[PDB]
């Protein structure tokens, strides 16, 4: 049993709602909520950008420490991190960028890495200003994450569509 409330039951492990990761993640004080990070960890915009802006921009110094000392990540890689105010952790994820032209196929590389931790509050990967379809990266999710995840979906409208067609 966890504080995860609201949720649609979607399979065995996979759960989603229509909510703010940033009002979820304070609410509920995850062990993990998932970034949607680049491998600058430059978080400036989507979800990346609304996480940092709620942790009064100590996600962002963290991460250019982290980056000095160690470079970027890969794309279809993560790195565990503080959760500042929002969680215990946070795990940066990196999903392929269609707007920057990188293989959808990674997608499938950037779930593997929540079956490290055994539940996690998420976005879904590469969707919104990553330029990927939703509805693929749902599926993908599915297909590859074999831990509890809690997905939350910003776009109402885009709930709704995805819980229709969610086969
Ligand atoms: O990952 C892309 C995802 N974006 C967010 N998800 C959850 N919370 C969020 N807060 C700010 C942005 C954001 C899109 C939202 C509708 C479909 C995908
Ligand atoms: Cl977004």
């Amino acid at each position: 049993v966890n504080s995860f409330s609201g949720y649609l039951k979607l399979t065995d492990n996979v759960y989603i709602k229509n909510a703010d990761i940033v009002e979820e993640a304070k609410k509920v004080k995850p062990t993990v909520v998932v970034n949607a990070a680049n491998v600058y960890l430059k978080h400036g915009g989507g979800v990346a950008g609304a996480l940092n802006k709620a942790t009064n921009n100590a996600m962002q110094v963290e991460s250019d420490d982290y980056i000095a000392t160690n470079g970027p990540l890969k794309v279809g890689g993560s790195c565990v991190l503080s959760g500042h105010n929002l969680a215990k952790h946070c795990l940066h994820v990196v999903g392929p960028n269609v707007n920057k032209g990188e293989d959808i196929q990674l997608l499938k590389s950037a779930y593997e890495n929540f079956n490290q931790h055994e539940v996690l509050l998420a976005p879904l990967l590469s969707a919104g200003i990553f330029g990927a379809d939703p509805i693929h990266s749902l599926r993908v999710c599915v297909d590859t994450v074999r831990t509890n995840v809690y997905l939350a979906v910003f776009d109402k409208n885009l709930y709704d569509k995805l819980v229709s067609s969610f086969l």
